[PDB]
Order: C-alpha cells, then sequence, then structure tokens
C-alpha cells in the first residue's frame, strides 16, 4: 500500500524525515530538525531522541539523549549511554510498517528512578499557509492512553494516506509541547511534540520497553481496524459529560477477547461484562467531578477514559448566566464601561478592568468577544424570561451602541475608540442586536443589526471569513420586522459572499491563524446557512467539499476534553491569565464545529450530525463550574517548554460562546 521510508540523522540517530512511498504529494510527516523549518527547531528534538529526570537518592541529574554510542551502518540500531541509563532503539519496517523497540536498562549498581522520561515524535503540525497545510501537514491527534496509546497524524486537507502510531508494548501516559513563544512562530505551529512514558524505577540490570508501529492508513476506520489488527484495543463511552444520575456505558473493544480484564471506576472496582471481543461496564453517575474509568487486560496492559459528571446542565447554564450578570457586568455610573460584561480573576474573585502589563491588552478588553456574553444573556432570557436578564441586557446593548459603535456603525472593542477596527467584531454585535429585538420587540434594533453588518461590507468587503456571520438571524428578524427592502439588500450581501467562499475553496485567506479551525469553520456556518435560506445548491455542494476539510482538526479520543474537539493551541497566550501558549482542549471556538454540524443536519437530514453537534457543545461544557465560574481555555499537555500545564486558565474572558452554541445546538436558539 504506503510503506513507510525514512532518512536517519547519521551523527544523532534520529529519524530526520519519514514519508509514505507512494504518496504522491511526497509529504514529510516530521518537522525538520535542521534549522531549514523552524531556525530554532535543531537537532536535538530529532524523533527517537528524548530526555528523562534521573534519581539516585538527592542526586537528580537531567539527560537528553543525542549523540550515540554505537549506530549501525543503515542507522536501524541506535544506542546511547546517559550516566546508568542504556537507551537502545532497534527499528525495522516489517510488511511496510516502522517498527520501532526502546529499550531503557538500569547499568548501574543502585536502582534509579526515572521522571519525565520522554521521546521526541516531532510531527509535523503547523500553520504555515493554506496550500502547504493542506498538501503537506497533518493534524496530529494524540491519545494519551497507557497501552493502548496511539497518534492518528491526518493530513489536514484529508487526503490520503494518513500516519498512524500505535503502541503495541509499554505505554504512553501524556505528552508535552517544546517551543512556544512570541518568537517562535506564535500562533502558526503546535510546536514540538514529546510523547510521556511513565516514571519508571529500574533495579541494576532492569529494563523497560516500548514499542510502537508507525504506518500508512486510509482515514479513521482504517486507522481503528489496523489499530485493533495491531493488538490494541479501543474504549468509548456513550457521552463524555453525565448528568448526576445518568448511566455510563464504557466499552473496550478488541480484536480477539482480551484475557483477564476487570476495570475501576475512580481507581475503584467495577464489573466487567466480557462478549467476545468486547468489554464493558454499565455504572450510575452519581457524585458530580472527574471520573476516570480504567481497564487492566493481558495480564500487564491498562488504559483509560476521561469523563465529567456535573450536577445538570440547565442549572450550570442557569448559574453561569447569574454569575455574568451578578459579577460581570461593570456596575458603576462614572465608569464609561458601565453596562459592560467584563472579564473576570477567578483567583482575585474581581473584573479585571485591563489597569495592568499584559502580553495582549486588546484581547481583555470590554468588546469584541466579550460580546457572546449578551449574545447568552439573551439566548438564557428567551427560555427563562427573568426580567432581571432583560434589564441588564438593555444597559448592555446601551453600552454597545453607544460607547462600542460610532453614529455611523463603525464599530470598536474599547471606549477610547483608539484601537484596532476589527471585521470580526461587528458579526458579534449584530448578532446582539438581532437577539435583542426579539427580547424586545423594538424594530430598531433589526435596523441597528443590518446597518452593522452593512457598515462592516462596506470596510472589509466580502471574503472575509468572519465567525458567526449572522445570515439566519439577520434575515429571520428583517423578514419579521417587515424590512423588505433591506432583507432583499442583505441578502445579496450574504449571496456576494457566498459566492467568494465557493470560488476560494480550500485556498483560506490567512487571518489571525495562517490556517486554523476557527476559518475553515466559519466558512461552512457561513454557506450552510445560506443554503437554508437560499436553496441555491452551490452552496451546499460547497458545504459537502468542505466537511472532511473541518472534519479532520478532531480526534475520537475518549475523553470529553478531546472528543470531537477541535485542535486549537494558542488562545491561553492571547486570552488567558497564564498567557501560556499550547494545546487548548476544549477551547471554545471548537463549538463552531458544532454549529456546522447541526446546520449540517438541518441541510441533509442526516441526522447522526445532530448527535454529533450535541457531542460537540456538550464537551465544551467542562469551561463552566458549579458555582457560576468559567474558564476560557483548558491547557492539555503535561508540560508546555518545561512549565506545569493541565489546568483552567483562571480568567472568565470569551469562554461564553460555548453556551451561544449549546443553546444553537440544543434549542435552535
Amino acid at each position: 500500500n504506503f510503506p513507510v521510508e525514512m532518512r536517519i540523522n547519521p551523527s544523532t540517530g534520529a529519524i530526520s524525515e519519514l514519508t509514505l512511498k507512494g504518496d504522491n504529494r511526497s509529504m514529510n510527516w516530521v518537522v525538520k530538525t535542521d534549522g531549514t523549518q523552524y531556525p530554532w527547531v535543531k537537532d536535538n528534538y530529532g524523533w527517537g531522541l528524548g530526555y528523562f529526570t534521573v534519581v539516585k537518592g538527592r542526586e537528580t541529574v537531567k539527560r537528553e539523549w543525542r549523540i550515540p554510542v554505537e549506530i549501525s551502518p543503515d542507522g536501524m540500531k541506535v544506542l546511547y549511554r546517559e550516566g546508568d541509563i542504556r537507551i537502545l532503539i532497534k527499528r525495522e519496517i516489517k510488511q511496510g510498517d516502522l517498527v520501532e523497540e526502546y529499550s531503557f536498562t538500569n547499568e548501574g549498581e543502585e536502582p534509579v528512578s526515572l521522571y519525565d522520561v520522554a521521546v521526541y515524535t516531532p510531527f509535523n503540525d503547523n500553520y504555515p499557509d493554506a496550500q502547504q497545510c493542506i498538501n503537506s501537514r497533518a493534524h496530529t491527534h494524540i491519545w494519551k492512553g497507557g497501552s493502548a496509546a496511539y497518534v492518528n497524524a491526518i493530513r489536514m486537507g484529508d487526503f490520503t494516506p494518513h500516519l498512524g502510531l500505535v503502541v503495541t508494548d509499554g505505554a504512553i501516559r501524556n505528552y508535552e509541547i517544546w517551543e512556544r513563544g512570541r518568537k517562535k512562530a506564535n500562533s502558526q505551529t503546535r510546536g514540538i511534540i514529546a510523547l510521556d512514558l511513565p516514571d519508571l524505577l529500574l533495579k541494576p540490570g532492569e529494563s523497560y520497553s516500548l514499542e510502537w508501529h508507525v504506518f500508512a492508513h486510509n482515514g479513521n476506520d482504517d486507522f481503528r481496524h489496523k489499530l485493533l489488527e495491531k493488538g490494541s484495543v479501543l474504549v468509548s463511552c456513550n457521552k463524555y459529560v453525565f448528568e448526576k444520575g445518568e448511566k455510563a456505558r464504557v466499552e473496550c473493544r478488541s480484536l480477539e477477547p482480551l484475557e483477564a480484564c476487570t476495570a475501576k471506576m475512580n481507581g475503584v472496582p467495577v464489573p466487567v461484562k466480557q462478549e467476545g471481543n468486547l468489554c464493558f461496564v454499565e455504572v450510575p453517575m452519581e457524585q458530580a467531578g472527574e471520573v476516570r474509568f480504567d481497564f487492566y487486560y493481558n495480564g500487564n496492559k491498562q488504559t483509560h477514559a476521561d469523563c465529567l459528571v456535573i450536577s445538570n446542565t440547565a442549572d450550570l447554564i442557569r448559574k453561569r448566566v447569574d454569575f455574568i450578570r451578578t459579577r460581570q457586568q461593570m456596575n458603576n455610573p462614572s465608569d464609561l464601561r458601565d453596562g459592560a460584561y467584563m472579564v473576570y480573576d477567578n483567583e482575585g474573585d474581581s473584573i479585571y478592568l485591563n489597569d495592568t502589563p499584559n502580553c495582549n491588552p486588546v484581547d481583555r478588553d470590554e468588546g469584541a468577544e466579550r460580546l457572546g456574553m449578551g449574545v447568552l444573556l439573551v439566548k438564557q432570557y428567551l427560555l427563562t424570561k427573568d426580567p432581571e436578564l432583560k434589564q441588564s441586557l438593555l444597559r448592555y446593548a446601551d453600552f454597545v451602541r453607544r460607547k462600542l459603535q460610532t453614529d455611523n456603525y463603525v464599530t470598536y472593542s474599547s471606549v477610547d475608540q483608539k484601537n484596532r477596527n476589527r471585521g470580526y467584531n461587528y458579526m458579534w454585535v449584530a448578532e446582539l442586536y438581532f437577539q435583542m429585538y426579539k427580547v424586545t420587540g423594538d424594530k430598531q434594533f433589526v435596523t441597528d443589526g443590518y446597518k452593522t453588518l452593512k457598515s462592516m461590507f462596506q470596510q472589509f468587503g466580502y471574503g472575509f471569513y468572519a465567525i458567526g456571520i449572522p445570515v439566519r438571524l439577520g434575515l429571520q428578524s428583517l423578514k419579521e420586522a417587515g424590512m423588505k427592502k433591506e432583507y432583499t439588500d442583505l441578502r445579496n450581501d450574504f449571496i456576494k459572499t457566498g459566492d467568494v467562499f465557493v470560488k476560494n475553496g480550500l485556498n483560506y485567506p490567512a487571518h489571525e491563524v495562517n490556517y486554523e479551525q476557527s476559518i475553515v469553520a466559519p466558512a461552512i456556518q457561513f454557506l450552510a446557512q445560506l443554503y437554508l435560506e437560499t436553496g441555491s445548491q452551490k452552496y451546499l455542494d460547497e458545504v459537502k467539499r468542505q466537511m472532511p476539510v473541518l472534519e479532520a482538526f478532531n480526534g475520537f479520543q475518549p475523553s470529553y476534553h478531546l472528543n470531537e474537539v477541535a485542535i486549537r493551541h494558542w488562545d491561553g497566550h492571547w486570552f488567558g491569565k497564564r498567557e501560556l501558549f499550547g494545546d487548548t482542549f476544549p477551547h471554545y471556538w471548537s463549538t463552531i464545529t458544532g454549529a456546522v454540524y447541526y446546520y449540517y443536519a438541518l441541510c441533509t437530514g442526516d441526522s447522526s450530525y445532530q448527535k454529533r453537534a450535541e457531542n460537540v457543545v456538550r464537551n465544551n461544557l467542562c469551561l463552566f463550574f458549579e458555582d457560576g465560574k468559567a474558564s476560557c481555555a483548558y491547557m492539555y499537555p503535561y508540560k508546555i517548554d518545561g512549565v506545569k500545564a493541565e489546568f483552567y486558565d483562571p480568567y472568565a474572558n470569551d469562554q461564553d460562546w460555548a453556551l451561544v452554541y449549546y443553546l444553537l445546538v440544543n434549542r435552535g436558539l
């Protein structure tokens, strides 16, 4: 089919190039580690190199293997010796698949403990431009599944072949990201991935072995089939976020029946039923919080699923809305931001006033993406009819109209109006106004929505790939308000935009990132809505062409953080208190894909997409806490450039859009 081919660095023993024979695009699946792709990415990051911290009593030393003590002529056997630790790599190409075996041996006289043991796997996951991304870069779907860990690397344009890595001996417990920073291509690269082994304790002469297979495949089904053929397992749950009292069904699928399969729920044994090559657990979810399901099988193997239990969804949203109103709205006549919904510091329990040094003030200001708090409160008002929300919203909408806009509908994100005039901001302001018509019956909101959109098209033209262009909402509001001339005019403006997107196809222009899910998803979000309003097949045919490209951003890992959640890896820097670049899983714009799936199901009648939409938005509920607080990003990897991650950023900033889209998907609002 597509045998793996490689070039081995003769000085380090790393895999410097990994290609698939018969790929007409000749993609390199790794980042170049000679400084020629990124100047700061040099040969210490080669695939198969790595590091560990060795501890013997009080003596702690970090070692990085880079220069072999022995390397075979063909580069298929490489031996390193770093202090007491021997690292042997044995490579073989077997039926077109690369099989690598890493053994770590304590050759010393005393036991050693190894911590933060990792192998660099510098998958070529970065965003130089749309054309190179589509043909020559990969969305790297990492699953830290222990003995059943894997990486599914999907070429960003969805063209086969794709690449898989399946662990077949030992385990991968997590991953780290290296080489992020403002001066290291900022948002435009995922950085350098390192796969973390378990922490180890090795007596003298004892070894730990890790083996994996790297192989070509033809897509998610073929990847899954091959993973099972290689003797690993696949875990899945009926859902990844549960309301208290719901029943979870967790399945572990293998090729052949598992031997001695047992399970645990948060470390507590639970019964497993085995039916041939399926092992499953069914349990009630009776307590709020994280739930980890572990499977133990075949003597020494283990893997897991990560689930979340919440009290219940309706109350979660109610509490969030009440928090926004009672804690995150500026209530201070004689502050010019009076009425604004604002960034909030959950550590300090105070509104963030943007009066202190940070990496990008404009992304912590009183407008722009913070409009989502108003849009959320409207949708919740439409459900609940809470008069306190209405009063809060009237004040907000006044703040927006009077302080963030000029009389001619030029739209800023701060009261000074000295900062950027940015196309994204107009869509969200317009959405707010059209929603406010639904709250108030006041036709002036529909006029303001329409005129905001006109001001946007006047200034930015027709081919801006804005997020949440309110096509259905705007046109419905114009139809309902009886504004016939404005309806047809706006409809014609949307048709122009639709024609630009169709003509561009996969040649997506660069925006704030060169290529990303919140360029692709909004294109399709717009086109699907334009189809639902016009019935012109040309827009639906473009949706269908682009869907596989959007779906490639999303993995199927059995975690609420990851399952159908788009790869995004920069918003912690621009929006968070901790200012950390690196994988954010979930980041709330992943819900745009949910919106797309919702619209696609309306367009085609394919209800499997509605279930998928529900899954996407459900998984973003982890950003909202039971006291009404929220987080702008979950920083997912173990560490990023040595800094501990695995945390919710302590700012509530822009994440309330996830609930805006939750309510779209689930209630059509």
